[PDB]
């Protein structure tokens, strides 16, 4: 089998992407944030604290004939941005872009932090990291991809995120019309449960390529590109007036600047992030100070190849026995 679903930016900055997901019988369609940096499928639901729901579409398991309570199971997660959620668990039928899994753990939120409540466009998260990170207790549950794996024509999914535009998540096949040149594959470490890999270096604008190993995770659920402070400093040094602002929470730059591209290495291959991708707009409405899309990972504890980077590529998440990541230009 295969699946194919369009993923759509939630706003004009590409702060996140939502993908429609059918849950239950009859289908209840929720717009979820596909997150290769976590491993819980959780949803706003009929069980969510009423004051914590503002505009989201909810999953109501009692209206689903295929929903079953996973008795005794609870979950609780916190993300890298400090947001969190928790609740209990149903199993139900879940379909993404024509691809159907029966008995998927659907984690029903009883509580969500303000950040989720305040975002009306996101109805939940669909984790696509490794199931070892799943937070369901006492019985850890498998991700949608893990459950679908052995039915898939090939045990892969691909992320093709758009710049200020929709893109595509594919399951079970590689669309050879969706990228240019070749896909370069690179080794993955699963020791921390992430799609963790080592970039071979970087360049700033038209500058020379610096060969250096940068360990990091391919994370569709993170907006920006978080890299070591040395790299990030070398980038913003090429933007007149740019500086790191403690008060704002990272690098800002004059909105009148033109941003240079940023290149990252995948083995001997190169992925170029256009400078436009690195502009996240005024720090506040009407401000002439703009927020940068490349930021320091210092104090996160891990480098993160978020959407800023991933959207410049066609990315293969190869879940074979020995997993790998592939990157192609597009």
């Amino acid at each position: 089998s295969t699946g194919s679903a369009t993923t759509t930016p939630i706003d004009s900055l590409d702060d996140a992407y939502i993908t429609p997901v059918q849950i239950g019988t009859p289908a209840q369609t929720l717009n979820l944030d596909f997150d290769t940096g976590s491993s819980d499928l959780w949803v706003f639901s009929s069980e969510t604290t009423a004051s914590e729901v503002d505009g989201q579409t909810i999953y109501t398991p009692s209206k689903s004939t295929t929903a079953k309570l996973l008795s005794g199971a609870t979950w609780s997660i916190s993300y890298g941005d400090g947001s969190s959620s928790s609740g209990d668990v149903y199993t139900d039928t879940v379909s993404v872009g024509g691809l159907t899994v029966t008995g998927q753990a659907v984690e029903s939120a009883k509580k969500v932090s303000s950040s989720f409540t305040e975002d009306s466009t996101i109805d939940g998260l669909l984790g696509l990291a490794f199931s070892t990170l799943n937070t369901v207790s006492p019985t850890q549950q498998k991700t949608f991809f893990d459950n679908a794996k052995a039915s898939l024509d090939s045990p892969v999914f691909t992320a093709d995120l758009g710049y200020h535009a929709p893109g595509t998540y594919n399951f079970g096949f590689i669309d050879t019309t969706a990228y240019t040149g070749s896909i370069t594959y690179t080794a993955v470490s699963t020791k921390q449960g992430f799609w963790e890999w080592t970039s071979t270096g970087y360049a700033v604008g038209s500058g020379t390529f610096k060969s250096t190993s940068i360990d990091g995770i391919a994370d569709t659920g993170t907006t920006l590109l978080y890299l070591p402070a040395t790299v990030v400093s070398a980038y913003w040094a090429q933007v007149s007036g740019a500086k790191s602002s403690s008060s704002v929470g990272g690098y800002v730059f004059p909105c009148s600047a033109t941003l240079p591209s940023f290149t990252f290495g995948v083995g001997s291959a190169r992925i170029v992030i256009p400078g436009d991708y690195i502009d996240f707009g005024p720090i506040s409405t009407g401000s002439s100070s703009c927020f940068g899309g490349i930021q320091s990972s210092a104090g996160i504890g891990i480098n993160i190849f978020g959407d800023v980077a991933l959207k410049a590529a066609f990315v293969v998440f190869n879940g074979a026995t020995t997993p790998t990541l592939g990157f192609a230009s597009k």
